[PDB]
């Protein structure tokens, strides 16, 4: 009855991640002056190139130049040696505003309420009780191995560390009665961008030693537990000089790491009217809500959306068998509990606040008690 | 016992699939020179623009400005009055070499068959019976909505149609022992890009008649159905000028409309080392050949990675409760049947040959019996 899984989750430092951290930087600049900014900002990484695509119509007045190089720095991109340096890279902007024709169909002279989703769409919430925190452990466990690459770089632990990382846990899992038990990990992957002069069987030891047993807990290793730790050998050139990075290249990792499901949509760049992001933030506090409200231990909650139109198409539940409740039960307990038009989802959600940066790694999902981790007390 | 699904679908010339088209384009034509090309080509579309990003390293002439060119007059944006034209954007190339770092950890001095993965990663295969191609009716129903609309735009039949479009369709099903069985269409939304002369009344009866009437059988439709055809109300501005596309943002229309799983890689422009597409064509060979053999009526299949070694460090079959094997059973007849290191995928599934181009649009699984799309026969 037991099985694997495997989950991956990135660093700060990945191309793609900078790409995300970057678009929220953009949206959070034009939030903190204008609430209601409609921002669809792209982001493009490459050696030595931050380029922003997009369409944003906003009152603010958003120095783009300052708010790319500030986020860059953060992510710790600051010497030519690194391979990316946010005092010298070239920042290109082709940001113009949003679709007029879009605009007319979506929110122009629209009670805020009733405004129409920014697109059509599907997304899904997961939720599952084999952590506290109602997410899978194959993901929570790879993005903390890659919170604490971040740390010991960050307190000079380990000073050959570059920004740029990759993690992947394969869990053993156990059956029972729908819902998953976590029961030994199986395989752990490491690779992290670093200095010439560190030699690999250094980094090995310290991956293992000050990174692996700092996170997992033993309970989980044991002398079975496989390790690939630096397998490519050697990873010197690494960031947007090693690979590309767009934004919404990590839905995965963003969200439940192959579990549940996923409808496709990018989280990063986008205000609240686009739904890939509100309804997926909404829909993540219904499953939630479900399974710490005790009605299920785990499930998948579907909507979907069309552009102009505020209300849902279809709103769907899948338990997995974990309920005493039918899934017919457990959406009707959804439809008299939750209202997920965007314009209402905007004031549960409090989706107009400048903490979208925050989301931008290591998860939107699982983490600081966002307004969409905080269950709902449900009625019924 | 019945519940609601959603997925949706994109038409060529949406910015996003735009781009999957032209990575395709530019790895079909290093592949045309040298089969044994290394390619991870990103491309962005934006107003006037198109621009790759990426690394390639390959022994081919290739002209950028001609594949790229090609690529857009085959979507068909001609002209300026359809907001892009072919003959006269801007193709910018920000193309790089693949990291040595990369090239020594995968391929370099490495025997075909044991070359490396060329990246870590999870990804899933997935095949239903509920069609004859072991495909979600949703997702089928929405491509061939999309697909329609490009042939009545290019045999003049409407000829108000533009490139960019999206589908969405919504199907009521039936649970039965694990399998699900399509009863009804419960919602269809279509927007499409049009002229600025034809009105819109005239493009909704056009795409209810002309459109999903020759496209969905009448068995599925009723008084009920739901419509949302051109819900916007006025879609002129489109393709990269309405909204930014980029590579690998319809991960989900690519693969199986929200159904089975996902483990976040994204297809076009990636050549076979690039276990993101090679290994995810293996998964869909496996779940296809799993239900066309009979063992299951549904099953999801998960393999993963670490870069730069050539086994996968799990393989994971869920079937549903749709066979009367278990799963661990399941799991040794494919272990029996299949080699999923990449250097044998790329001789299985024939990865060299340039039909890339051809998958870029309209979902890669259940059309034109790609070598994926063909079960193997299993022993057992
Ligand atoms: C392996 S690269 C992707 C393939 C690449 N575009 C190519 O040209 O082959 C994907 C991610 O892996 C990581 N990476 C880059 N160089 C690496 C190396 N030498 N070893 C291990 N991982 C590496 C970075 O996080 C990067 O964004
Ligand atoms: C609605 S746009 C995404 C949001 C957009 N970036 C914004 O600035 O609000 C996403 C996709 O919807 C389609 N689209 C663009 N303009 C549209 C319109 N006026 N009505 C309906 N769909 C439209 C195109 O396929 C486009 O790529
Ligand atoms: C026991 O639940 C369960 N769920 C899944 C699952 C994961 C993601 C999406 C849908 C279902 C699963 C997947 C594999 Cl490959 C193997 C065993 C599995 N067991
Ligand atoms: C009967 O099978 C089934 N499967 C799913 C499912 C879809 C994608 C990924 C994993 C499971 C499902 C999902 C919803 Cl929201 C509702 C009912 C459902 N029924």
């Amino acid at each position: 009855g037991t099985f694997l899984f495997t989950s991956e989750s990135v660093g700060e430092g990945h191309p793609d991640k900078i790409c995300d951290q970057i678009s929220d930087a953009v949206l959070d600049a034009h939030l903190q002056q204008d609430p209601d900014a409609k921002v669809a900002c792209e982001t493009v990484a490459k050696t030595g190139m931050i380029l922003l695509a997009g369409e944003i119509t906003s009152r603010a007045a958003v120095d783009y130049q300052k708010v790319v190089r500030e986020a860059v720095k953060h992510i710790g991109y600051d010497d030519s040696s690194k391979g990316f340096d946010y005092k010298t890279c070239n920042v290109l902007v082709a940001l113009e505003q949003q679709s007029p024709d879009i605009a007319q169909g979506v929110h122009l002279d629209r009670n805020e309420e009733d405004i129409g989703a920014g697109d059509q769409g599907l997304m899904f919430g997961y939720a599952t009780d084999e952590t506290e925190e109602c997410m899978p452990l194959t993901i929570v466990l790879a993005h903390k191995l890659n919170a604490k690459l971040a740390e010991l770089r960050r307190n000079g632990t380990l000073p050959w560390l570059r920004p740029d990382s990759k993690t992947q846990v394969t869990v053993q899992y156990m059956q029972d009665r729908g819902a998953v038990l976590p029961i030994r990990v199986h395989t752990i992957v490491i690779s992290v961008q670093h200095d010439e002069e560190v030699c690999l069987d250094e980094m090995r030891d310290a991956l293992k030693e000050k990174v692996i047993k700092a996170v997992v807990p033993a309970k989980y290793l044991d002398e079975d537990t496989i390790y690939h730790l630096q397998p490519s050998g050697r990873f010197v050139i690494g960031g947007p000089q090693g690979d590309a990075g767009l934004t919404g290249r990590k839905i995965i990792v963003d969200t439940y790491g192959g579990w549940g499901a996923h409808g496709g949509g990018a989280f990063s760049g986008k205000d609240y009217t686009k739904v890939d992001r509100s309804a997926a933030y909404a829909a993540r506090w219904v499953a939630k809500s479900l399974v710490k409200g005790g009605l299920c231990r785990r499930v998948l909650v579907q909507v979907s959306y069309a552009i102009g139109v505020s209300h849902p198409l279809s709103i769907s539940i899948f338990h997995y068998g974990t309920s005493q409740k039918s899934e017919r039960e457990l959406l009707e307990i959804v439809k008299k509990n939750f209202d997920l038009r965007p314009g209402v989802i905007v004031r549960d959600l409090d989706l107009k606040k400048p903490i979208y940066q925050r989301t931008a790694a290591y998860g939107h999902f699982g983490r600081d008690s966002f307004p969409w981790e905080v269950p709902k007390k449900l009625k019924y």
